[PDB]
């Protein structure tokens, strides 16, 4: 059906941005792509494949999820909605992930990132679960320039939809962990406007959104409609003009477009 293809066209042209779409179905393998093995800046998205490479560790690294970091007035960065409630006192790896996933809290991705020993591990992390597209540069707000033609953290549509597959539903983590990552991004409080808006309300989402640097607006996730097969998908989307607007509903309709009738 390619009715997909020349509405996603047209969103697109009318949005005078540019769209990044991968939808997997995991019902029959098919795939619904737009421009799915260009890169797009990643910002806060990265923050999935980060928060996985810990609950990893945790695999061979009993209780680890439990271990504590101090927040300091210094850790906080440009938006610490949880970790700024903790001044002065500890957080465990676990509650530091949690909000970086459901919060987007900087300052906790950035704590996650030094215990993990910088960017360089995450995409390290990435490539052991067969992600060669994926690519952790900054920390904490650098990794949000988003400057177009820059491939520092970024990816491609298909790239993050395949890795979140194989996180979320695969063999990439363990039964435990991989039941935590889910559960975390099925608690996730910034999705409202983006791809859960073109949604039937009843489906169950699990998702992690990001906003940066011109315009760039972006959401992935796994998509449970009633009692059917899960719907992997990442909708990415950036703009012109560094200082635009972002523009959720532009992935809450590209949502619709490739999810309607599934
Ligand atoms: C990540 O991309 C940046 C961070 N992540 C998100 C997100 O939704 O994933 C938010 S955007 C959110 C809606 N717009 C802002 C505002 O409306 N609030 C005050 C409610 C917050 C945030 C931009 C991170 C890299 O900085």
């Amino acid at each position: 059906v390619q009715q997909v293809q020349k509405k996603l066209a047209a969103l697109e042209k009318q949005s005078g941005g540019r769209l990044g779409v991968a939808l997997i179905n995991t019902a029959d393998n098919s795939q619904v792509l737009y421009r799915a093995d260009e890169r797009f800046a990643m910002c806060s998205t990265s923050k999935v494949m980060t928060a996985a490479a810990v609950l990893k560790q945790s695999e061979t690294h009993d209780g680890i999820l439990q271990q504590k970091m101090t927040i300091k007035k210094a850790d906080l960065t440009n938006w610490n909605p949880v970790t700024e409630k903790y001044v002065g006192n500890t957080m465990t790896l676990a509650e530091l992930s949690a909000a970086t996933l459901q919060y987007s809290d900087n300052t906790a991705m950035n704590k996650l990132l030094a215990h993990l020993g910088g960017p360089g591990n995450v995409t390290a992390f990435a490539r052991s679960i067969g992600d060669t597209t994926f690519r952790l540069d900054r920390k904490e707000p650098e990794l949000n320039t988003a400057i177009p033609g820059d491939e520092r953290d970024t990816t491609s549509p298909l790239a993050m939809a395949k890795s979140l597959r194989k996180l979320t539903l695969g063999d990439a983590l363990a039964g435990p962990q991989r039941a935590q990552l889910v559960d975390w991004l099925k608690g996730n409080t910034t999705g409202g406007q983006s791809i859960r808006a073109g949604l039937p309300a009843h489906w169950v989402v699990g998702d992690k959104t990001g906003a940066c640097d011109y315009g760039t607006t972006n959401d992935i996730a796994v998509i449970w409609p009633e009692d059917r097969a899960p719907l992997v998908l990442v909708t990415y989307f950036t703009q012109p003009q560094q200082d635009a607007k972002w523009r959720k509903d532009v992935l809450a309709a590209a949502a619709k477009i490739v999810t309607e009738g599934k």
